[PDB]
């Protein structure tokens, strides 16, 4: 006797969204996909991104553990920590998210600066704005979100948040941008 079968799927459930006028919020529960994140310290938020974005760019590239020649395409994000004086001086961690393609079966990581981790468990407030966003922006609506979630028990650390985007384009308008949360 012998038999098999499994399945393959990750969907993302909301508890509830809301918020102040103009900036809202959404409280989403991380899907538990796994994916591929780096680790850089010692350096400034610009060395330790400009030092990743190729490190990450390797892996879809085709340097894979495996050696998969296919190829994804998809927006990174990197988490970010802000101090008392505003400036991101601390840590850098990026994380590249992977299309369901390659999420059926990923690669493993050729390299210990990248490897794929799922992460679990955790609950982030998601903000959307339009109109012109500047990187400076992102670094407001990161607090701005702070006092919009006032009156809620929703904590915080640092007030730490979370910058998703495609890549850098030429000029900073900045149409379209990403900002989450991550509850303390």
């Amino acid at each position: 006797n012998s038999l098999f079968g499994s399945v393959e799927t990750w969907p993302w459930q909301v508890l509830s969204t809301g918020g102040k006028e103009d900036v809202s919020y959404e409280e989403r529960a991380c899907e538990g996909g796994k994916f591929a994140t780096v680790e850089v310290t010692d350096k400034p938020v610009d060395e330790a991104l400009r030092e990743a974005m190729p490190k990450i760019m390797k892996y879809v590239g085709g340097t894979n553990d495996k050696g998969v020649g296919m190829g994804m395409t998809v927006p990174v994000s990197f988490a970010v920590f802000p101090n008392e004086d505003g400036s991101l001086q601390k840590k850098l961690k990026v994380w590249f998210r992977i299309p369901n393609q390659f999420q059926g079966s990923p690669p493993a990581p050729s390299d210990e600066s990248v490897k794929i981790e799922e992460r679990e468990g955790i609950t982030v407030y998601s903000t959307q704005f339009g109109g012109y966003a500047k990187e400076a922006d992102y670094v407001a609506h990161a607090t701005q979100l702070r006092t919009t979630l006032e009156g809620t028990p929703a904590t915080y650390q640092g007030d730490v948040y979370y910058c998703a985007g495609y890549d850098p384009p030429m000029k900073p308008y900045g149409r379209r941008n990403e900002v989450w949360l991550v509850k303390a």
